């Protein structure tokens, strides 16, 4: 009787939807946000999840955990883990070749498996859904990247079970986005679909063939370390330089000032997707000095031009691997918040010689939307 939910357990943001009464609704959290940071923070007094966790990241970098999706289902000695560890402010330890994130909580050293951290994010998403529906939720579909292996899939399912969910199915992110657009509904005959997923930390291109509702992954490409965070970073460096020029002071070694500037850059970037200019207004950025400035859409595009253009070669690669021409792609689907950037849409559309882009569902919601459809299907 309770509706089942669909959860996009994102690298940087998660999203939850529900299909009922003939339609999907993506559910807003307590702050009114339709996506929620995949962040968990531990303090002297509480555990914070989502917006509350991300909103104190500058204050508490050692104990604010993110990127758990990069660890989940991996062994400590996995080269990906050993590489990624070098760039996180939190500690990762080895418990019998399994990674654990080590933090301080309520004055004590504690360590958590990645699936435990992800379970906390999942608990938040479940609670968001429950506040909207007015009752406890017990069934969910959760999504994962197409490239996830059996261990990563099981660890993700385990995160759900820890969160108190019966996991109806673990399905691929690109498949979920296809389902969102009802591309699973055609009968006999192949339909080739390209999913272009540029999120906060990763870029995934998937080519799917759908034939009578059956999905085959034909090709995957991309970069697991290219996303919106890199665009924020280009803005950060730009403004660090601007602050140096205006005040003859370098803020780069002040972790707090840099992180606060980063937050302000992410906000301005979002504004630039719908406006041609954005203002930044940081109070007491550095040594009580305020930073009140502006950024145009064109300047932002300039600062990121190589990164935006770099998304096209993985499309070329995926097409080659799938042995398909551009014209053989029936549908182009935008996934990931970064695909809201007008210049990114232009690049992809131009590459496809003027083709329609499927973008009527907010790209940062498409995966949750499809997961919610599938959850309702599996419930019957
Ligand atoms: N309107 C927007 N314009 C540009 N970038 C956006 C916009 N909305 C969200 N983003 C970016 O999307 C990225 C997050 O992508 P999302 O699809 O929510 O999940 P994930 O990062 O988990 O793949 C972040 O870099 C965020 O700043
Ligand atoms: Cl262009
Ligand atoms: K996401």
């Amino acid at each position: 009787k309770a509706a089942a939910i669909g959860i996009d357990l994102g690298t940087t943001y998660s999203c939850v939807g529900v299909f009922q009464h003939g339609k999907v609704e993506i559910i807003a959290n307590d702050q009114g946000n339709r996506t929620t940071p995949s962040y968990v923070a531990f303090t002297d007094t509480e555990r914070l999840i989502g917006d509350a966790a991300k909103n104190q990241v500058a204050l508490n970098p050692q104990n604010t955990v993110f990127d758990a999706k990069r660890l989940i289902g991996r062994k400590f000695g996995d080269p990906v883990v050993q590489s990624d560890m070098k760039h996180w402010p939190f500690q990762v330890i080895n418990d019998g070749d399994k990674p654990k994130v080590q933090v301080s909580y309520k004055g004590e050293t504690k360590a958590f498996y990645p699936e435990e951290i992800s379970s906390m994010v999942l608990t938040k998403m479940k609670e968001i859904a429950e506040a909207y529906l007015g009752y406890p939720v017990t069934n969910a579909v959760i999504t994962v990247p197409a490239y996830f292996n059996d261990s990563q899939r099981q660890a993700t399912k385990d995160a759900g079970v820890i969160a108190g969910l019966n996991v109806l199915r673990i399905i691929n992110e690109p498949t979920a986005a296809a389902i969102a657009y009802g591309l699973d509904r055609t009968g006999k005959g192949e339909r080739n679909v390209l999913i272009f997923d540029l999120g906060g930390g990763t870029f995934d291109v998937s080519i799917l063939t759908i034939d009578d509702g059956i999905f085959e992954v034909k090709a995957t490409a991309g970069d697991t370390h290219l996303g919106g965070e890199d665009f924020d970073n280009r803005l950060v460096n730009h403004f660090v330089e601007e602050f140096k020029r205006k005040h003859k002071k370098d803020i780069s070694q002040n972790k707090r000032a840099v992180r606060r500037l980063r937050t302000a850059c992410e906000r301005a970037k979002r504004t630039l997707s719908s406006s041609t200019q954005a203002s930044l207004e940081i109070d007491s950025l550095f040594e009580g000095i305020d930073f009140y400035t502006s950024i145009t859409r064109a300047r932002f595009e300039e600062l990121c031009s190589d990164l935006f253009r770099s998304t096209l070669e993985p499309v070329e690669k995926a097409l080659r691997d799938a042995k398909l021409d551009k014209a053989q792609i029936h549908d182009l689907v935008l996934v990931g918040g970064s695909t809201r950037i007008p210049k990114v849409q232009k690049l992809l559309q131009d590459f496809f010689n003027g083709r329609d882009l499927n973008k009527s569902i907010n790209p940062d919601e498409a995966v949750a939307y499809g997961a919610a459809v599938q959850a309702a299907i599996l419930m019957g």
